[PDB]
């Protein structure tokens, strides 16, 4: 049996993959993978699909430019793989479910909403603001709770030439906004814009969420971040933390191995913190950022597939991806963690700070409209000026609510 495996090389590296797929050859004799990994995945596999020729499992998360694997479950294209928590894990007698960690089978993974399983999650990282702890030291700053603290910090910052807040790519605002729309509205809330809840971005929460959004992207914003909001030179956003010409970015563990190979100002140190909320007293949420693997409908050989899916949750399969920062989210995967994730996943620990995960419900869609557009990429027109506040809402609610209607 031959496996087409499509893989998205992302701050991880490609080496994980092909070093699991080596394994998986190893462990199973009789499969033989042919693995494509490319930071534009999209454009590899999607001319063979529209073409007949369908890769049989696709790592790719909801979340990017082409938004590819969103595309596919507007289409009802993608393998309802809910059998799969249910197979045993290659080279082990443990099934998938038993070993995923809480919190991570839920509207990401079920994008219709219901009990059926269609994206299988992918690494497990916290996501929320990363910065330089040793620069956020020396001035004698401490890390905001809060926006009015964070505000306060951005003008301390801007008195000595430091923009307090940049961002790698719009699309980096979907952690971001689950934290942030979680903080001010809770679960109940959070799950309603999720899902397209009539008039929620007409609520005060939601106006609050774009509010405090605006005033950062548009006051607080280090100049040189949109033109670099892209998928070629978002890294230099990224720089400017470890130059430290900003403060704050919206990222995920994989920073650590992205910028492993750039130069960072003397001392350097990599700090890790919630977003802060609106309220004090109030809870902050970390976002579970996972991707997603995949088997298209029109793939040949599922069941392979599915078998192989599995294997990507052993205790093999985990400690190779651990290498770089992925851990899978399997039971026991941080415990004992490298030292440079300690501060990533300390944050758990903290008081009053809770998860959050989730992406938009795929169980609706209307030609012409991106709610991921309007909220995400909007930013950057935001950013720029060409967008208003109450165009933003007026634009989030419009989409939301012609959702909600299909
Ligand atoms: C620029 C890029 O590819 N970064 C990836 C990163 O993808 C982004 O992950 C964040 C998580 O908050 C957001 O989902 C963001 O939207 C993602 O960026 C998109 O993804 C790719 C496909 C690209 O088309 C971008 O233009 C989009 O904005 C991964 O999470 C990360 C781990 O694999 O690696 C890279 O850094």
């Amino acid at each position: 049996t031959t496996l087409k495996f499509a893989a998205f090389e992302g701050g991880y590296g490609a080496d994980m993959y092909k070093e699991v797929v080596a394994a998986y050859e190893k462990l199973n004799p009789d499969v033989k993978i042919e693995l494509t990994t490319s930071k534009k995945i999209e454009d590899e596999i999607t001319p063979g699909m529209k073409a007949g020729n369908y890769p049989d499992i696709v790592e790719l998360g909801q979340g990017s430019t082409s938004g590819l694997t969103e595309t596919l479950l507007k289409d009802k294209a993608i393998e309802d793989v809910t059998d799969v928590l249910d197979m045993k894990v290659p080279g082990e007698n443990k099934t998938v479910k038993d070993k995923l960690v809480d919190g991570v089978i839920g509207l990401y993974t079920n994008p219709y909403g219901g009990d059926k399983t269609y994206l299988m999650p992918m690494y497990y990282s916290p996501s929320g603001l990363v910065y330089n702890k040793t620069l956020l030291e020396q001035n004698g700053w401490k890390m905001p709770t809060t926006w009015d603290e964070m505000f306060k910090l951005g003008d301390e910052a801007k008195a000595k030439g430091i923009s307090l807040f940049t961002y790698p790519t719009a699309g980096y605002f979907d952690a971001f906004f689950n934290a942030l729309l979680a903080d001010i509205g809770g679960d109940q809330f959070y799950q309603d814009v999720m899902t397209y809840k009539k008039d929620v971005w007409k609520t005060d929460e939601a106006k609050e969420a774009l509010e405090t959004t605006y005033k950062l992207v548009t006051e607080y914003l280090n100049p040189d971040t949109v033109g670099y909001a892209n998928a070629q030179d978002f890294t230099k956003n990224q720089q400017s933390i470890l130059d430290g010409k900003s403060l704050f970015m919206p990222n995920g563990t994989w920073i650590v191995n992205e910028m492993k190979d750039a130069p960072r100002t003397s001392g350097f140190e990599w700090g890790f913190a919630p977003v802060p909320t609106v309220k004090n007293g109030g809870t902050r949420y970390i976002n579970t950022t996972i991707e997603a693997v995949w088997i298209p409908a029109k793939a040949k050989n599922k069941e392979a597939a599915k078998k192989f899916m599995a294997y990507l949750y052993s205790d093999e399969a985990a400690s190779i991806f651990a290498k770089t920062g992925a851990i899978q989210p399997i039971k026991g995967n941080t415990d004992d963690l490298a030292s440079d994730m300690k501060v990533f996943y300390d944050a758990y620990n903290e008081d009053n700070v809770k998860a959050v995960a989730g992406s938009f419900s795929a169980t609706a869609t209307v030609e012409g409209k991106n709610i991921k557009d309007d909220l995400y990429n909007a930013v950057d027109s935001v950013a720029s000026g060409k967008t208003t506040l109450q165009q933003w809402q007026d634009k989030l609610n419009e989409t939301s609510n012609a959702l909600n209607a299909a």
